[PDB]
């Protein structure tokens, strides 16, 4: 799979891709100088735990074009909105190695964490690597990359042997947590690459991330192997996390820097971790939310009680009947039939099983509301700009330009499956729909 | 004359009413198993007393639509909220009789009292007609009730002369308070409504509006006969003026259950005695509501409570010369010219005797400023609107629209040629127009 | 609720009609002179029994129009087509009563059984009330019709009362199988009807039903009382039955002309069991068409013979689990995707409880068909003649007419809810889609 | 350019009026019998002080229509209120000469000082000009005033010249403070005007503006000269100041009426001074709305407070070293491109002397962005809009509706000298920048 992200003469740009599994989506970008497929271990665990994994090879390595251009991380990051853009990830989070690295924090800083959720950053090269009079804390001066760009420029080949032996720590861990042929692999995958582009990279490596860093406003992660050869752990991790002390730090004992496969047991812990903690930190944040814009139209009392208590239990996970819930709703003395048709819109939307009940018409009845055409022709006009939206803040400002008739019609559509938006656009609906008719 | 309240397959639910005088709307809402018309004694005495009367056939009864769904008390407020919402009423009164006061509870409860003004039940079925272990006043067992459909499904026409039998106390009262030939049409009618209405009807009595009652702040009525045989004084009424001890209690004693036709007289005399209270008691409100907002642009100080006294004592009828109350206005000090005006204009418009006092120049030049407001075009569209305007909540919204400027123009208009808008809607214009200094 | 069957002068001609319950519509056309509600006792029974009941009154009866045209069966029954055609019913059972089985015979006659699924006849005139030298089993002469018509014409409300004398036997059955207030609501329906039609009504009696028996293909039901006064047994319902042997014949002895409310209990026995053992005959002969269809495509051995125990199961209402049904089809070793697809169709069709399974992707794999823009233009075009189409003969025929591959696209169209189509409709397709898939 | 304020038969009434320059809007209100150009010696003043001039010629006056009615101060005022509202000037400041203070006065009285900042009278007719009983303080009685109207009547033509002599004092000012042709050139502007309003102009002179006086909340000036002839200060200026204490009182010794050109040195040193006040309170208001703007995109910490400090020297007036500041941005290490490239347009934007400064490379890098076609299309685009936009708050709001990335190679157009758009434009422009990069 290729997608087009430029075009070089003649030829075009394209980067080959892979996108698996279903849940949430994972970008997995690789480091220098292997491939989308590096993340396989990582990747085999995340299909696992059910998420959508996508992986995508730099310019100039692995199954991607081999131009001789683009080789800085603006160009680099577009190329990732670009991959971003075109399969329309939302809530994505991305994780990146080595040079991965610079991807993320270059792109959050340059294109904004709107379809970011979290990131995450394994063998950071941030802040800065180049060691200057401004910057002391680098790990090598000017003159050193030269020699490393020089020494592929003299054999990329002969290079590689060289370049994966502290990449792995191999006299510690090969034969240990890594076998010659998996050693083997990576050497071809290496060679596969641009001889352009594998000289062209070292130069982007002493790129100077400290601009990017404070736009990183998402949860994020920061995982660094403490015998790493390649990136020194205290030039690299450990100033990082002075500049986000915020992000979850995470330091592997004796890992070297390619702990992707030879710590993968480690790694993966630790990642799995992060963001199933970051994904139901973010769920209670919008749950909540949810919560008490729907009980702002309830009118206090016992019910508002009851049903502020069922909603708890099923945004709890306690799975619920929901032909109870219905029946229960449907059978309540004091509640308005639009509120008793909100409630209902959200019952199905939260509830995971759905057990078999069919759009009942109470629900239906209350959504319509009057079936006025003037209402109906808002509701798809509203319908179309959510369908584009993705984002609950992004959502629930937009809803709120239009009134409340409209919008308990456009809840109508969607629960009717007349349409198709995604859950955070649905809640931001929903609590558009509460707040507009509190001010009533 | 109809009004959509549903929709039953092919066919749409439409239900019967009638619409008749100018004044503050009464509804009227009828019991089983009758119809609007049944009001025709009341009728007559609200339209003389110039009141606006309006009444509706319930579903399946009357001359309104006989759908087979939708028998319960949540529907049947959600039909008189249609009801009232369709036909835009303000400030009216709900009055309702046997099953009709089920409704006045429900909606009251459902939906507020923002239309209502106040409220009359008489021959009430609140607040629990079925005799649980929870509730012992209770008139009869679930076991009963199911005796009765059962009858009404055995043969509904057969059925309907036993029911008027005691509904009229017919031992008694034929051929003295009740004619052969009134009961004769009261048999029609019945058989008129629907075959499964009627059958459906039975179930809804013992609803339990016990929930519903404290939900009732505007001021109430309760009426109910003594020889009441279909609802018991004591399992009814007596427990229902425990649960609402603020309204306004009657027994009429030896009055059966339909006492609407027997003893008319007593229940007209009472019902017009509560409702010209009621006007009073809203006229109070509506002072004291004036008082606050034109306390509201007065600065603290001596002059304040002065003022706020004078205010009183017009209000409450302590009849002040109004020749020494403008040239004690004219005279005060730190009053702007702006708040001079608006009390003279209050006080011209509560003082009863004007006597006969020439329009004030004073009061033309704190309100409109030398300028003649009948130039100003803002001010007549304005004027335009309040003339068709009745309620003064009504009133006050659409004058809010307004700017402060336009406002004190349209008062200045009202003064001058001296105007020909309601007092109610008078008051809502100066209390509009102090709101908007209030915040400015 | 109204339908314009026509117009009359400056006026339109509208029939007041009812449309209470959902299930298989069961149309209740009146006799002389009463109106739809006649049907209450049989009204009430049909609707506990889950079906859809279509009650309208006759053109100059009940609350119909009363023009003084059209009063003739060739008329009456045209009314009815429109009915049935403005109603779009479908699949529907035609009950009359007196005059009302001559509407369904002529309508059956005139129109086709199209929309009608069986036919009952209750009290029927039928096969010619003349009696003339062709016809001697005729009741009686052209003089004696004659003669009711000038003395409905003399005074009908006076007429009316020795009427219903003879409709109900009240020597025999007032006050114990009809009441007196009973009696007097149908005086009132008699009277509330139009003086012209009165007597234009008669005239319609001695029609010549000869010719319309004969027309008569779906199930039939002949009910009569034996203590029929109106309409003699011997000389309607006994000749009746010689010239329709296949009809279901029941005689209710004792019963009078007016046994719709005397002998209910043994109407709406006799009625509800034609109605029931009508239905599963013609859902039995449905479903074995659907499974010979389905079995003819799937390979012989072991795994088409469980495929047909599981088809019987579901058809026999044998309340299985889908998601197990599902998942066993999806793990079939030499099931084709198509045949896998196709029956995956057929359980979530006929299976009542979805237990809540969402679109299989398997399924819809199957029946995409490579997602060519080609066949899905074919598939539209047929689902707007789908419908369109009711009958399963009908919608089959028209169905074959496409590809296989269109087919296969249509009912993916369907699965997918992108379509409303009939269930009899829906087997048409499927039996159409099999059909070209064996001769492959 | 014209402004259509009513409408006459078959015509409509049009006012022709100018607006010039950029900043706060200053409104200068002509008198009789001129024109707006009559302020020309103003205007030039005005606009070298940064001003927005907007001058109107009165009905009747000028180029303006010569309708034959509505010549009184309540229809004058009522034209101003039609030029602020479609011009939708805000925050402005009102100048008024000889009849044009009467404007003022009446406008701020009847329609209240929500778009006015703060208000002039020159030469002013305040508070009454006729003399009576109950106005002792007056100039002259009614039958004075008769007299002119007849005299304009009689022949205006040679009414001007006469009138004149006394409205310059030329025996006095004649070949000293003002010119032969000057005054040629101001008899042909009243020759000009119509033969209507020009004797129905003086009728307005007698105008009670005593009762508008209070409602004068805005700073005011009243400015007059001793040797006024036309209107007499001590029956206008100086009974003024008393009714106006607040104003600031101004009296220009041995000026005649028509001060504005033979004291224009005087008037507009006055002017500019009470002016002053009021732009540099809603300068200083602009550059802490640009501020809190411009920091929001800078992340915490000690540079945050250095920037802040920086722009507030540069808006004080504190001629900072531009030379230093560039290499001192350019220089960080933490702050992002854009936001270097944001600080720098803002710099070069707000510094007075640019020193001949040449566009800076690292400024025209970060708003190039990154050279996408579709980037520069739509900068284009919202630069053609806001070539049009003159108001800060009108040019933020149409930005806003730009990517970000549009609008940063907008900045680029402009910043490289592509692009042509005023100070309070460009203002708008950046901070629509910086919002969309604070949400990202």
């Amino acid at each position: 799979p290729f997608i087009t992200v430029g075009q070089e003469n003649s030829t075009s740009i394209d980067l080959y891709y892979e996108d698996h599994g279903t849940g949430t989506p994972v970008v997995l970008i690789h480091g220098f100088p292997l491939s989308g497929h590096s993340w396989e271990r990582q990747s085999a665990a995340l299909l696992d735990a059910g998420y959508r994994v996508i992986t995508y090879d730099r310019r100039g390595f692995g199954q991607s074009s081999q131009p001789t251009t683009g080789y800085d991380y603006d160009t680099f990051a577009a190329d990732l909105n670009t991959v971003l853009e075109t399969l329309d990830l939302q809530d994505a989070v991305l994780v990146g190695f080595s040079m991965g690295t610079g991807e993320v924090a270059r792109y959050v800083s340059s294109y904004g964490t709107a379809r970011i959720a979290a990131v995450a950053f394994l063998a950071s090269l941030e802040p800065f690597l180049l060691k200057t009079d401004d910057n002391p804390d680098g790990a090598a001066p000017q003159e050193f990359f030269d020699g490393i760009v020089a020494a592929v420029k003299a054999d990329r080949y002969a290079f590689y042997t060289g370049f994966f032996n502290d990449f792995y720590n191999l006299d510690e861990n090969l034969g240990t947590r890594i076998s010659e042929e998996a050693v083997r692999n990576s050497w071809n995958t290496a060679a596969s690459g641009g001889f352009f582009a594998a000289a062209a990279a070292p130069t982007t490596w002493y790129t100077d991330f400290r601009a990017d860093i404070p736009r990183i406003d998402v949860p994020a992660l920061i995982l660094h192997g403490t015998g790493d050869r390649t990136l020194p752990i205290e030039n690299t991790a450990r100033v990082f996390h002075k500049a986000l002390p915020s992000a979850e730090y995470v330091e592997v004992e004796g890992a070297p820097h390619g702990l992707l496969w030879t710590h993968a047991e480690e790694v993966n812990t630790a990642l799995l971790a992060f963001l199933a903690k970051a994904q139901e930190a973010q769920k209670q944040k919008l749950l909540t939310e949810v919560e008490t814009y729907v009980l702002s139209i309830i009118p206090s009392g016992p019910l508002k009680a009851e049903i502020a208590q069922r909603l708890e239990d099923v945004f709890a996970g306690k799975n619920t009947d929901l032909e109870v819930l219905m029946e229960w709703l449907k059978t309540r003395p004091i509640l308005s039939p639009l509120t008793k048709g909100i409630l209902g819109f959200v019952f199905t939307l939260t509830v995971p099983s759905e057990r078999g009940l069919q759009r009942r018409r109470f629900v239906q009845n209350a959504l319509n509301g009057n079936g006025d055409p003037n209402n109906m022709d808002k509701a798809v006009k509203l319908y179309r700009k959510l369908k584009r939206e993705i984002t609950f803040h992004g959502a629930k400002e937009i809803s709120l330009s239009y009134s409340a008739g409209a919008l308990a019609s456009c809840m109508g559509l969607i629960y009717n499956r007349m349409g198709a938006v995604t859950t955070e656009v649905a809640f931001g609906l929903v609590c558009a729909t509460c707040e507009q008719i509190a001010d009533s």
